[PDB]
RNA sequence: AGCUCUUUCUCGAUUCUGUGGGUGGUGGUGCAUGGCCGUUCUUAGUUGGUGGAGCGAUUUGUCUGGUUAAUUCCGAUAACG
């Protein structure tokens, strides 16, 4: 990767990835979404390669780590999946959440009172969360998301690519997103295993 | 009706007369106006701020749907209050 194996993909977190169907992806492709994909099967489903998934999430988590203030790195979902996700991601780790419906207007106005203006954002799925997008390109943010074969990429300057049609594909990869960025900023290293889980970041899923 | 005329007393600077200038008018103009009233209109309508969309006139907000006597609520939602 960078750094020899110390930073490098382990054996454990392949358990983990295939136990999510984190390599599994969509029957619909986007000419940016050409490169990530390894292969087709015998069937209608394309195979995320997760060696490339992996090189993602670093300079992903990396750049989370550059800004000086973990106050303003304002993370958002409205998918119902995302919900309980994000708001552990936010709680462990300095952000913001933005959960649900947007409100749009929240990034330009002088006259609402949630009012912000962060730098980096961390969206799930472009199209359910298209509206932060557009009014992002309006002050000059920075963007990252969780991107999947069939999303297309406009109005993000990096993905990382994910199964995220509703699955422990979502809750597994907020997880791992906010492992590293304690490996590098936080005292949590020694990457060997952390208190907290991803068994608390999966879906809400009504009980009996 | 001393209004006028005949007649011949009375009042005393308040006036009369000329010019300039006022004043009054249910005189005109409601197509010069104020105010008031009627009517469009007894229906549920109406507007600005900040943001968004348009070269602009403008538009969104003020709504597909359900609901109410009612722009009355529920809900939806590039609008928010």
């Amino acid at each position: 990767s960078g750094a020899l194996d110390v930073l490098q993909m382990k054996e454990e977190d392949v358990l983990k990835f295939l136990a999510a169907g984190t390599h599994l992806g969509g029957t619909n492709l986007d000419f940016q979404m050409e490169q990530y994909i390894y292969k087709r099967k015998s069937d209608g489903i394309y195979i995320i390669n997760l060696k490339r998934t992996w090189e993602k999430l670093l300079l992903a988590a990396r750049a989370i780590v550059a800004i000086e203030n973990p106050a303003d790195v304002s993370v958002i979902s409205s998918r119902n999946t995302g919900q309980r996700a994000v708001l552990k991601f936010a709680a462990a780790t300095g952000a913001t959440p933005i959960a649900g419906r947007f409100t749009p207007g929240t990034f330009t106005n002088q006259i609402q009172a949630a009012f912000r203006e962060p730098r980096l954002l961390v969206v799930t799925d472009p199209r359910a969360d298209h509206q932060p997008l557009t009014e992002a390109s309006y002050v000059n943010l920075p963007t990252i998301a969780l991107c999947n074969t069939d999303s297309p990429l406009r109005y993000v300057d990096i993905a990382i690519p994910c199964n995220n049609k509703g699955a422990h594909s979502v809750g597994l990869m907020w997880w791992m997103l906010a492992r590293e960025v304690l490996r590098m900023r936080g005292t949590i290293s020694r990457e060997h295993p952390w208190e907290v889980m991803p068994d608390l970041y999966f879906y809400r899923d009504p009980e009996e």
